[PDB]
Formats: C-alpha cells, sequence, structure tokens
C-alpha cells in the first residue's frame, strides 16, 4: 500500500507523466517490493499560475508525495528517496535540485483496504 | 469536531456521484463521529483519464477518500467509521469494495487553525 | 528548512487573489519561523463551485491552507504561525477569520527529500 | 488487554497502603478500560527519603503512578481513567489530589511482546 | 552506534541467580538481531520484593518484564525479530516459559537522547 | 509545566553526590526550560554494582538521566537542555561528558493527570 501524487507544471509534467509512472512504480517494486498489479498514482498537472517555486528551481520541478504504511526502516525510507532521484535523473534529465520527495507515513489501522482496516 | 474529506477519482465516474456522494459520507461522519450535521466540509477531484493510475486488477470505478481530521479518537470508532463508508458506498452505488480506499490522517488540534485560534483553544 | 504550501478555495474567489496571498503567506513564514526568503514553495487548487462543500456559516471567500513542514518547532512557534496568517490574510483581504483555515502536517526531516538527499544530512 | 502500573512514593508512607493501593487502581482500570479483572499488573517502588524530592506544597504522601498501555484509547477514555484514579485514591486513602500525580505511556501493539509473540498478532 | 538501553524487572529470589547470565544472553540477542557492538551493553536490574510485584494467576514467579530504550528508525519486521530472539533464547538458556516473558519497545527519536556530551542525530 | 527526572547511578557513586546533583539538574531546569523554581520532581535509583552493566569505556561515575515531560518544546530548546546538563554536570562534579546520558520522553500533556485534572486543562 503505497500511494504517489506527483506535481508538476503541465507543460512538461504531461509529456513525461506516462514514463515516470512507470519509473516510480518499478522503484517501489525494487526498493519496497510492492506487488506489481499495485501501482496507484495521481498526477496534478498544474497552471503555471498556481505552481510557486524558488528562481533556483527550472520549470521542470516536481514534488512527489508518496503515501504508505507506517513500519519500514528509516534505511528502506532513505534507499527509496536516492532511488527516486538517480531514477529521474537517469531517465529523464531532470537535476536532483529540481525533485523533492516527501513520505507520509500512516498506521495501518488508518488505513481501509478491500473492505476492512489495514491492520486486518 | 473538525473533518475534511477530500475525495478522488476519475472525472468520468466521480462527476455524476458526487452530488450524491457527498451526502452518504456526510451521514457517514454523524453517524460514526457524531459531528454536527451542519459541519460539512469536502473537496473533489475529479481527474483526467491520463492523470489517474490504480491497480491494473481493479477497475475506472477506483474511489479514493481522505479524512483529515483531529487526534483523539479511538481505533474502535476509526474503524468503524472506515467500515461503514465502505459499506454505504457499495450499497448505494454498486462500487466494490475493492475499488474504495480510504485514510485517515490525525491532526493534533494546537496543529489546526480555526476561525482565528488554534484547535486546542 | 522546507514549507510547502497547498492552498484551496472557490476559482471564482481564489483566482484573483492567488498572487497576492501568496506574498502575504511567505512573509508570513518569513517573519514567523524565519526561513529563507527565497524558500518559496506554494500550490493552488481554485475549485469548482461543484467540488467544494462547506458550511452555511462559512462564505464564499473559504480558503483552507495546508502547510506541510519539518517537525522540531515549538508549539508556541506553530501557534503564532497560525495567528499570524489570521492577522495578514484578513487585514490585506478583508476575508474574515471564520472563513480561514489552517493545517499544519508535520513531517520528520529524514522521510523527505531534498536536492538529492534526506533531509537530515 | 495490557496495563502496566507503577507506583512511586516515600517508603514509609507507600508501604502500609500499597496492598489496597493495588486492589483500588485495579478497580479503576476494570470499570473505566474494562480490563479483564484476571491482568492486575503492578510495580511499586518504595523510595528511601534521600532519593525523592518533591515540591514543597507537597505533602510527604506524594504518590507518582505511571500507566503503560496500548495505543488505541479515545482521549475521553484516558481522561475518564485519570479522572476516576485521583477520585479514588483520594476517598479511600484521603491523599489529596496535589499529592497525585499520574503519567500514561501509550505504546503501539507490534512493540510488544507478549506470550511469545508481538502484541499486534 | 545504536544506543540501547535494557531495563529487567523479576521477583529478587528469582531473578537474582540468573541476572549475570542473562545480562550475556539479552547482550548476544541484540547482537546478532540488531548488530549493535558486542561492547555496547547497558543493562539495568530491578530485583522487586514480592510485595512490591503483582501479575496475573496464568504469569508464575519467573514472571520477567524486559524494557529496551532504543533509537527509532528500525523496521517493524526487525523489531518482531528481536522479540522472537528474546523470547526462545530466554526459554532456551533458563527454562523460563515465553508466557512467563514479556517485552516492551521504547523508541526515542534521537535528537531526544544526548550521548557522549552530543545530541544523537548528532 | 512539569517535568520529572529519575536518575539511575552506581549506589556507591551517586549517593555522596546525589543531593547537589539534585541542585544542578532543577537549577538546569529552570534556566533552560523556564519551570517554576518549586517544581523539582526528581527520583535517584543508587543501583547495586550486580545490577548495574555499562560498557568498558564508561567508568563507575556513569550516570543516566531519564526526562519526563510535555510534547511542546523546540529541538533547539530540547538540545540546549542537554547541552546545559552536560556541561554543568561535568563542571560540578568532574564527571566526563562521556559518563553521563540522557533521555528525553515527551508525552501528550492530555496524558498527564496533576492536581485532579489532565494536563491539557
Amino acid at each position: 500500500m503505497v500511494q504517489i501524487k506527483v506535481y508538476g507544471l503541465a507543460e512538461k509534467l504531461n509529456p513525461i507523466k506516462a514514463e515516470l509512472s512507470n519509473i516510480l512504480h518499478t522503484s517501489l517494486i525494487e526498493v519496497l517490493q510492492i506487488s506489481p498489479e499495485k501501482r496507484f498514482h495521481r498526477f496534478f498537472p498544474l497552471d503555471k499560475l498556481d505552481f510557486y517555486y524558488p528562481s533556483d528551481r527550472t520549470d521542470n520541478y516536481l514534488i512527489i508525495e508518496i503515501i504508505m504504511f507506517e513500519g519500514r526502516s528509516v534505511e528502506t525510507k532513505k534507499q527509496l528517496l536516492r532511488d527516486i532521484f538517480k531514477k529521474v535523473d537517469e531517465k529523464f534529465g531532470i537535476s536532483v535540485y529540481d525533485i523533492e520527495i516527501t513520505l507520509f507515513e500512516i498506521p495501518k489501522q488508518n488505513w481501509g483496504i478491500r473492505g476492512i482496516p489495514g491492520d486486518e
């Protein structure tokens, strides 16, 4: 159970989002071992009047929010962060200074999945 | 008691139901959490086909509900909220429980500003 | 240190003020949290009328401000942040504090990846 | 479920009453948390005069009660427990509520090993 | 580099004869599961008088409570693995039923712990 | 606002210093956390040599200071508290900072009962 929400400038995000989704899924499969069937991504292509970022970021700026169960080690979480940075760099040439990632951890019992609370 | 709901789904599916979905979720919250019937705070996010990826074993009725609320309720009450929403949405709209995902985010009251004041006040 | 702001409101009311509102909110974070004046990260979500339900005692000026930030600040600093935002948006726009809601989401530094590394490094 | 109580007080005041304080505390948890009446887990820590410093406004009847339990109970319930302990200890022992201090530590279930297994199992 | 403090509570008459060997067993478990340095043993023992120790009737006088204070950051699986290894090793060495053993993990953010003159996150 | 201190050390070494160490610790809490000078709550646990194991790069002066307090202070203030304790104790007693260990246990105010009522009230 991992949800990704990806935000970026529409003009830049729309051309890459289909391959970006594949890349982020690969990266979760590899580092966290989710099932390949369980891709849950949402994209928010933003109008330029709706997205403010500092002058040392380009229009390629991506914010990647990952919502996930509590319980993974700090080391796994850090590896996930570095792997996403490396893979988006490799695939698209977007600088690490233009990528931001935030992990939101949720206790299992706070998540309803397939009709039941996540801890059941 | 302050509760925000955010709901996401494929625009095609969500837009025809959202008015009635809102009523059903709000009733759910009145009955399980005993919130004030006046206090409905909902935001809907209809998504373009190309912006919404859900599992390949599931369908385009995939519906995501995020609820943001004050800390302090029991685990039993929260579990009963999840089971009520799953039940009422399945029955009202014929959306399978495998196509519903619900996530609760609890916020300490001092972290929320409401009507000019922090929530613990 | 990293502060991300997400602001929601009715499109008709939010669209004409959002640029200025961005300025005012950033000023408030500079003053209360002493973040770098360079480090403005804001996203706006102007909503269709049909996608936004709020109570009868809010008007159509209702703004929800979600602030995502590193844990580690005191309760008194965070409360001060909430009050400064209420005061500044009210003084600048005449939007009543009853129409303004602020929620703080605190995240451990190590859960945040910035410039290629985890926030605690 | 699992509730551990630890009680600390001056030896000369605690030792005469600890058998009965143990019964009072357990009745309170039975009534308020609805734990099984079999499941009493109590430890007492009678302290030497020179090992216990408390404020001058307080008397040598000062008792500290630490309760370790599973996370998952409502704030209303935890507050009912606090109120119940104060009242019953005051009534039974003539110890003033100013001379009683109670702290609760909540532990997630998966962090507690009980009868050979993790608590969430 | 990991700080792990263990606090161990049992009936004095039962705990006193075994505490020395129990300290070794518990350390070995932490080294094997958490991979702490073998020179970083921090244990406190609280042998209790009979009248200071109540437990249910389905626990015997061998009842042992092990409180483990440690840094946040380990996975749930590693933590459960620590619980199961402690259960098993204490039973195997001393003949104490796993039913007589209780363990509680207390996780502390690193910045809330001062070690060797500095905050643990430094 | 409320702070409890528990101090563990080898009885031979702790007993002769405890009374002055209490003064030194309370001074540090007054100065860094601004607690009331009246509100000293300290428990000492002089341990037998067979009940205290520590590594061979700690001496028999090894002190474990457990501090239980309200949540809500900044990381910067808690770190100052740690630094001040290290300094004052090394200065006053000639114990190396390498022999001093401090652990802060933060508790929601609503998880504490004081003078009959929850700490958030």
